[PDB]
């Protein structure tokens, strides 16, 4: 009864320290391990689950009364469960188990003919087991340990089809989270990013990889403080405090599917403005408008791309939300101003506490949110407090339609002041610099719980607010982990009802389907080198959980960067999805325009780069938007079927066709990277112009192309460079260049055209107006797929309207010619001029054509 496997141990002592006589009291198996780790005291097979009884068939699937007869050794065991089978899609399989005598608290969502799964049950002890049908791997077997569903805690476990499983944010790791008795808490906390620590966010999904490539994905839809163990059988135990299992089975096969039908339940990615897509540059220590109007000059000086600039709490009266101090900061509104004149964009800082402490009618952000009821109180109806930027603060509860209201309010008024583009919500897990609140916590269930995940601080008030405060769904106990994703809905609506166009939010804390609303940066990472590796996996897991927009800040955010980090930082960042350079109050400043000219030559190329891919980047993020794909993504995403790119996430892809091969170490002039089978060009064989100085081309001429038969391939990557690779087969829109996507959204467009062997290739633009609300339900866009097969280049119109039928195209650059042409042909006519090169195998086309009008370019 106790002949387990090691690997294979479920721990039975999750709780507590426990000894042997103990351990073998609650009906366990003690044998210490041989050297988190494998648990001493584990379940015997034979240990009390819940057995099946009066399994029922519906039309939707199937139901059944689940029941435990010997209590476990937490208390409120629930004994009586209902179990609800939805077979929902052919691709989605959803269950819940519940308390049909009473109603427990649920996140609030809104919601051959054979499915891809088939689903089985264990009577005695229960378990779901869940196989794929086509090959009858098994995806889910909950059999493997017992069912616990106590009332504040919940632990289901399954084995796993392999060792690679991705997700569960927000956590430093790998993209792939190792097996290796991992023990990963969901509990959202402000703290700096750094291994083991439950972070500012909560994704409580996964991927798991099967072999020969298929996928499945798996979602709790539970915002409990939770721990979820890995171990190396391999299994997975989600151990939740509270609410219901309400999980979701998504079937893929294929790894993109698996996200898609996930973002089918939590939502599609939300559109960004185009202007988002843009260089953001922000400081904690910008403290006038004198200085705050000296960055965007010095930018503009040194011929850097600036679309967006940002304040940190600078800006603010006494670090008060919906304020603007009178020294620096007394010609706000005027700067705001200029900046829009200019065609820039201004963002700054909102956090969720409102000062409390103000002499009363004397700030009405305070004033009014008491008259409406918007805060958490706590047990005697009051509003609790804690100290936060301007010291004593309540906390808005964001789910309270009272509280959205009031915040729509104090944004409506506050932008009639200053006409900021959008917002940065930080501080939101929510940060509380006291333990709960200035009076502390009372004593009860709530903030003692009987099990208490791996939190830093070991306490659930740790560095936030009491988890026995109440808001208007339930208490802070079963909705923090939504506090951050409650305030950036009640932002997005605030900046919809003010501006009238799409909302721009960037948000620390997350919950699952925060990317239907807004995006998030990675926090307060150090600038070394350690975090610029890191952020690469970071940004690649919120594009698997939803959250395209993301990045993490540019050069870092702690401490001091070098001149070296920050220019392999602006390279690597040039391709986050969101672009920001921030910087903390005390560190030396990292503005591009403050380094060395070759420096800022990098940095210079690595922003016209970006800018020149705006349209692809902005096309990535409508197929985000309307098919639930990712923008940044790991190489397995691509080539699941590819065993070698399982372990990869120093590279990232965007969408299908661009490889990013990144130096991330100090003293390095070149760079090993993984290219899956096919040719990859050398993006720098494709003309670029930019506005100011870049780097003098390499003493050595670089491969035009890489010949990958599935290989890891040393590059060339000197200060001066980046490894940007197109993918054979993909056709890439570019825009012309300018300081502002403005400018540059009014230049010609560009085709680089990355030939098959065979010569074929496709690629395809999304264009609208860049901001308006319900483009797509009112068709107010141009949608263009471009075609090159048999020495011709064409393009098939979607769609054309009047946004996108001004596009002009006026240069086509084919990689992989074989042979220099004789001719080229633009609708029939031999154009004005073009260039072969016979050593990189390049034909340079100028041509005068419409995207939005049908033409036909051959060569021969
Ligand atoms: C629920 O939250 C309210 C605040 O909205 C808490 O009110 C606070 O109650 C404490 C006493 O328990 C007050 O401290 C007192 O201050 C006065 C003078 O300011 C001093 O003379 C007393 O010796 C004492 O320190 C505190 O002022 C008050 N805070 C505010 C903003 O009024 C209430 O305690 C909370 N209830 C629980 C059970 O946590
Ligand atoms: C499993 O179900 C049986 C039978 O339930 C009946 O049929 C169902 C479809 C539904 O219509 C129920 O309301 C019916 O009662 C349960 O056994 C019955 O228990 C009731 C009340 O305790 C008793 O009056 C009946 O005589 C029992 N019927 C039989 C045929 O034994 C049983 O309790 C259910 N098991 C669990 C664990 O809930
Ligand atoms: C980040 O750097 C600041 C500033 O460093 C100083 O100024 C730079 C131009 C450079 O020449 C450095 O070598 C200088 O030391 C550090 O703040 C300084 O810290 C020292 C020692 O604690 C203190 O005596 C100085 O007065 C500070 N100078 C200023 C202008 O504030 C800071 O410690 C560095 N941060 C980290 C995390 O190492
Ligand atoms: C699901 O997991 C359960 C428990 O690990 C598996 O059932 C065990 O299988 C072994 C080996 O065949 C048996 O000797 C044990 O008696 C089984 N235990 C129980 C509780 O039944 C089961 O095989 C797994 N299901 C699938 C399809 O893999
Ligand atoms: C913008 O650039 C100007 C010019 O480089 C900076 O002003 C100089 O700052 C140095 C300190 O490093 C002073 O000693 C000089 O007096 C300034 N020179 C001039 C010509 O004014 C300025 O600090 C930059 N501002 C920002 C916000 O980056
Ligand atoms: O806490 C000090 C830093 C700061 C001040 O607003 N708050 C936390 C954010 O993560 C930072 O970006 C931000 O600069
Ligand atoms: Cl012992
Ligand atoms: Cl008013
Ligand atoms: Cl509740
Ligand atoms: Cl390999
Ligand atoms: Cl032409």
């Amino acid at each position: 009864q106790c002949d387990v496997p090691p690997n294979s141990r479920f721990d039975c002592a999750p709780d507590k320290a426990i000894t042997q006589e103990q351990c073998e009291a609650r009906g366990c198996c003690y044998i210490p391990a041989k050297q988190m780790g494998q648990p001493w005291c584990f379940f015997p097979p034979s240990y009390p689950s819940y057995k099946l009884e009066n399994l029922s068939s519906s039309e939707m699937g199937y139901t059944a009364t689940l029941t435990r007869t010997t209590p476990t050794f937490f208390p409120k065991d629930i004994l009586t469960l209902r179990l609800d089978v939805m077979m929902e899609t052919e691709n989605r399989l959803h269950f819940t188990i519940k308390d049909p005598a009473n109603r427990r608290y649920e996140v609030p969502l809104e919601t051959a003919p054979s499915p891809l799964y088939s689903v089985e049950f264990s009577e005695e002890p229960f378990g779901v087991i869940v196989h794929r049908q086509l090959d009858g791997r098994v995806l889910l077997n909950t059999t493997v340990a017992p069912l616990f569903f106590a009332d504040q805690f919940l632990q289901l476990s399954t084995s796993l089809p392999s060792q690679y499983i991705t997700g569960l944010a927000e956590h430093l790791s790998p993209l792939m989270l190792s097996t290796s008795w991992t023990r990963i808490t969901l509990w959202n906390r402000d703290l700096a990013p750094t291994p083991g620590a439950n972070l500012y966010g909560s994704h409580p999904f996964y991927l798991a990889l099967e072999d020969g490539g298929s996928a499945h994905g798996v979602f709790l839809l539970n915002s409990n403080a939770m721990d979820v163990v890995l171990q190396p059988s391999p299994a997975l135990s989600w151990r939740s405090t509270g609410g219901i299992l309400d999980v979701y089975i998504f079937l893929g096969p294929e790894p993109k599917s698996v996200v898609q039908q996930y973002l089918d339940v939590v939502g599609y990615p939300f559109m960004p403005p185009y202007w988002g897509l843009g260089f953001h540059l922000c400081r904690w220590g910008y403290s006038s408008t004198a200085i705050t109007r000296q960055v965007v000059e010095n930018m503009t000086r040194a011929h850097f791309p600036l679309d967006v600039q940002w304040n940190d709490l600078d800006y603010m009266d006494s670090r008060r939300d919906f304020t603007f101090n009178k020294d620096g900061f007394r010609d706000f509104p005027a700067m705001v101003q200029e900046l829009h004149q200019g065609g820039r964009r201004y963002m700054m800082i909102v956090d969720p506490a409102i000062s409390s402490s103000g002499p009363a009618g004397s700030y009405r952000p305070y004033d009014e949110g008491l008259r409406r009821g918007v805060f958490i109180t706590n047990e005697t109806g009051q509003p609790l407090i804690g100290k936060v930027w301007p010291g004593s603060t309540a906390f808005p509860d964001f789910t309270n339609p009272t509280a959205l209201a009031w915040w729509e309010d104090m944004v409506a008024e506050f932008h009639d002041q200053v006409p900021f583009d959008g917002m940065w919500i930080d501080m939101n897990e929510p940060s509380n610099f006291i333990r709960g609140s200035e009076d502390g916590c009372p004593n009860n269930e709530l903030e003692n719980p009987p099990y208490v995940p791996g939190v830093v601080g070991g306490t659930l008030q740790a560095a936030t607010i009491c988890a026995s405060s109440h808001q208007f769904l339930s208490t802070h106990y079963n909705l923090h982990n939504l506090y951050g994703l409650t305030e950036a809905i009640a932002s997005h609506r605030a900046l919809v009802k003010a501006r009238g166009t799409r909302p721009f939010v960037i948000s620390r804390s997350t919950f699952a389907g925060h990317g239907r609303y807004a995006g998030h940066w990675t926090g307060d990472v150090w600038s070394s080198w350690e975090q610029l590796a890191s952020s690469v996996p970071e940004i690649l897991q919120f594009n698997l959980l939803g959250v395209p927009l993301v990045g993490a800040d540019v050069c870092g955010f702690l401490g001091n960067t070098s001149e070296e980090l920050c220019v392999r930082w602006t390279q690597l960042g040039a391709f986050y999805p969101f672009m920001r350079n921030h910087n903390s109050l005390l560190s030396l400043p990292q503005e591009p325009y403050s380094f060395s000219e070759p420096a800022q030559q990098a940095m210079r190329k690595a922003l016209t780069l970006r800018y020149a891919l705006l349209p692809h980047l902005y096309t990535l993020f409508h197929q985000a938007h309307v098919a639930g794909e990712t923008v940044a993504r790991p190489l397995f995403l691509e080539f699941p079927k590819d065993s070698s790119t399982w372990t990869v996430d120093h590279q990232l892809l965007w969408g299908e066709a661009l490889l990013i091969t990144p130096v991330l170490q100090a003293g390095k002039a070149e760079v090993t990277g993984y290219f899956p089978l096919g040719t990859w060009y050398d993006l720098q064989t494709v003309p670029i112009e930019a506005l100011g100085s870049l780097p003098p081309p390499p003493a050595a001429p670089r491969e035009p192309a890489i010949h990958s038969e599935g290989q890891w391939v040393t590059l060339p990557a000197p200060l001066d460079t980046i490894n940007v690779h197109l993918r054979a087969g993909y056709i890439i829109p570019l825009q012309g260049p300018g300081l502002t996507t403005t400018e540059s959204r009014q230049q010609p467009m560009a085709l680089a055209v990355a030939l098959t062997k065979g010569g074929e290739a496709r690629g395809e633009l999304f264009w609208d107006d860049g901001e308006s609300l319900e483009v797509l339900e009112r068709g107010a866009y141009t949608q263009v797929i471009f075609l090159a097969r048999n020495n011709t280049i064409v393009n098939e119109l979607v769609r054309v309207t009047s946004e996108g039928a001004g596009l002009q195209l006026q240069k086509v650059t084919v990689l992989g010619v074989a042979t220099a042409p004789q001719q080229v042909l633009s609708n029939g006519v031999p154009v004005s001029n073009f260039t072969y090169s016979p050593d990189t195998k390049v034909l340079d086309i100028c041509v005068s054509l419409l995207m939005g009008e049908q033409f036909l370019v051959s060569w021969c």
